[PDB]
């Protein structure tokens, strides 16, 4: 079915914003669990499973709305170097995200894409959720204590 | 544990042509999805998460020895545009894979990294499967006829 | 609960080209079952199914709304003389099906009638699920050949 | 029990048959699975097993008569280079085969080893429903064309 | 996948080896069984079974690799006329074949063939496993005693 | 089968590392119980066992093999006096360990005992995996502090 | 709970003995296990496995007693070249065990450490055990000779 070729364009940016995304939160997952930190380990593999599912999504829509997927441009990959470092560059990510996913929501709106906005609202809620946690450790680690909140995250 | 810095070099390179597999052949699962060849994009599909579970392990092999997982460099995607071109582009990119796992391997056997040795010969044998079935497929083709190969996978 | 009158009118018109599918698809089954392609002919049975259950949610919508349901005016059916023809006149209705629902979409909106632009979403998401079966149907037909196409649908 | 010195050779020539088959039919299998023909070659592997356990039966025989089995010299292997050629060089064999179990049989009868005589009628019973099914293949390549045929012995 | 043409000698090479294997301990086992040594003859059997898993996975790699698997030359079988002989004739079939694979794995290493080797690897475990089975059975015979040891595998 | 002599040597230096660690690991599990730090205990005492495996593996190859096994020369023990100290220590005698398994897999590699070098090989994974839980155990004390890091080693 | 100085010393020397005995009951169960002779393998294999039990409860009490247990000083290890020596070496080492197990009670009881002498009573009951069977494995072989005592102990 032929779309709109600005909503593949959006569509197109969202989806380079989730394979940043994945590989940025699949090596931040192997890195806490490298360091012991294996409850962030896991919680950030899910993290990377969730993004790649959005992906796959993406994916399917831009073909079925006869447009060409790009995966071949990758953007920068924020990779920080401690647990306080990771996060926040997670949180600069998903904030990004979100201000992309907005704007193309607005537009599948205008172009009366209603499905390819029902889409980007469901992976919309999927980052506000990441953004949630995201904001929600960077706050313990300030009420705990930095020692208390990589304890509280070595085991699962 | 220090890594051999050639080592950690050849395991990125390795990890390299992984990321890029992924995403070919994903990108190649959800096409032949989207036209309802559905039983090739099932089996490609299996081989993009394969992949997957080779980058990962090289993932955490590099961290082990110490070394930065390099999950930002992403080269070439070999994109067919029709069953037959997407199967050979499978194939040159496989063959690609295995030149740089011997030259891997081999280094890993100069400077007894042995272990990392025993994860390459692994990953080795999961592309040649991979060969093994791409070039059968190929030859189907020139058995049954295109419209029938097609026509086989069509349905899961 | 008093609806808004253009609303109805469009829920009205809707609900006019949900009746035409039921009925088109429905023949199209039992076209198909008379003529041997049994998986043509469950598979257009279900989506004519599929579409009664939209009428249904149209017709509980304006009675809620307080509005007189329409089940007596039928449009025209679009009905095929072989199996090309069949599947491209469900995609013709499909089309201007869709056309319909977003412009609903649009005056539910502007009127604030949010509850029903929900229904017409989850019913737009429905039918492009049918466009992409359709569209699938046709292009595998010049894929396979019309002969193994025809073949492949024989059996459920 | 000391038997009769011409049965014994007669029983070893046919377990120099069963010999050859088992090595064709298991070559040809095994060739029939690399080309992805994996209907052919699970039924031809059930061939060659169904030939193993002729040849065993028949070891058995001779040790029990007081011969000495042969199986050192295994005469020339009919192997094909494609499907149709393969399925010809099994029925040739196998028409070999019988004729050489019908004149063990004349044998056994005159020197009265009836019970030599059941065990070389169950096996040529065997062979017989073996011919049948090759003889059934070649019809079929006939009747439905070569690519076709192929086509239904692609998956199991 | 055109595999090195010297590995693929190496291969058919250790396939007859497996090949004269399968035959001399079918047989040996039979022999033991019509002796009412059912124990020899049931361990005997197995080993027989195991060569002829050998032999498929060697004929499976010759396929893949392009080269044509040779069944057709069969070697001197080793066939004692007791016990004692029997094993003796096993373990010097053995010790050739565990010869000939130390060859074939140095030629994989050089050629890179580094799947052929693990391969070779698998099947040299298997056959040094045979060799402590068979070396042990000869102490036993002195340990024990030969009337001893033949009593203790009349029943199994 | 008689072994090569330096084999042998080396297999005995690597059992005698292994009854060094037997012994260290299993002391350091039942003080780290005494101290009421029974999760390090737990996961030491597994170490211990471990390696109590890898010296029946050892034992069992070097009697295969026509050599003795040594059990006699115990060498030095590493017993710290503290947490940081037992762990460290267990880290010092698994570097020493490695170093002799890489070298012990040259020499098998290079008189063509490819079994030995199997078994050595799987050895040598199991001693990484310990180092990689000796690394990231040192590193956990660094960044959630020492009385953190025992505090969450004091439960199962 | 600070121990008697000269209770620790007897506890050590038990504990010594008990490694002695660990690591000579291991290595004969091994020889008998290369040998062919399954049953006096796994048997000899329990004795190993019960010595190491009591080692255990040793360390753990002289760790609570606040001495330090000694992993370090291997005694001399009686190692037999054929089955009537294995077990004689394993009785000496026994009533060597045994004579010092009477003496710690001896002391145990002088000073009161009336738990540690209920240790040790265990200990030499399972001792006093282990010496019954002996004993009576070596009255068995004068019964029943040699080669039959062996017959008997080579399957499981
Ligand atoms: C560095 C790149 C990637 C890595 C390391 C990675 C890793 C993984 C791993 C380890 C799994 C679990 C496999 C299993 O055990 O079953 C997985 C699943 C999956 N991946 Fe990826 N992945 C990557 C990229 C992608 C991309 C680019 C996509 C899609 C565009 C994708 C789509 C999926 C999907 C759909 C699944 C299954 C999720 C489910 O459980 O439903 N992945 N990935
Ligand atoms: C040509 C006119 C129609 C035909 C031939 C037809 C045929 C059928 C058939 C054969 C079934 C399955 C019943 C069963 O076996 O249990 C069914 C179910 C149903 N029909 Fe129709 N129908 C027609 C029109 C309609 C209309 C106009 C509506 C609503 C406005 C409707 C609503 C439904 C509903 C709600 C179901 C139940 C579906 C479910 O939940 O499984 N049908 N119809
Ligand atoms: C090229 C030579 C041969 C090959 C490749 C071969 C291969 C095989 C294989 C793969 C199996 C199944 C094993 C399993 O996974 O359980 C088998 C079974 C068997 N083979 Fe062979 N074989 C060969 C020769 C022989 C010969 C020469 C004999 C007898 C003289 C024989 C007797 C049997 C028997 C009795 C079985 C078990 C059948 C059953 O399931 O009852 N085979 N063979
Ligand atoms: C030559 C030195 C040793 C060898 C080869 C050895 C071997 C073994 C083996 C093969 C097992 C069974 C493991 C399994 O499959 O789960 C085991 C268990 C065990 N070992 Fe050792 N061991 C040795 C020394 C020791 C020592 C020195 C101690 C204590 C100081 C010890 C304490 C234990 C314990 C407590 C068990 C568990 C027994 C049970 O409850 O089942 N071992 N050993
Ligand atoms: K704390
Ligand atoms: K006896």
């Amino acid at each position: 079915m032929k779309g709109d070729k600005k909503v593949i364009q959006h569509l197109n940016k969202i989806l380079g914003n989730e394979l940043i995304a994945i590989n940025q939160y699949f090596l931040h997952s192997r890195m806490w669990n490298d360091w012991g930190l294996k409850r962030l380990g896991a919680h950030e593999y899910h993290e990377s499973i969730d993004e790649m599912k959005h992906a796959d999504k993406l994916i399917e829509r831009i073909l079925f709305l006869e447009g060409l997927p790009n995966l071949q441009d990758l953007g920068k990959l924020l990779i920080g170097e401690n647990t306080q470092e990771m996060l926040q560059c997670d949180l600069n990510l998903e904030l990004k995200a979100t201000k992309d996913l907005r704007e193309a929501i607005v537009h599948c709106e205008q172009v009366h894409d209603y499905v390819s906005r029902d889409l980007l609202k469901d992976i919309l809620e999927s980052e506000e959720e990441h953004i949630d946690y995201l904001e929600t450790q960077l706050g313990l680690i300030q009420k705990v204590g930095l020692e208390n909140y990589l304890q509280s995250h070595m085991h699962e």
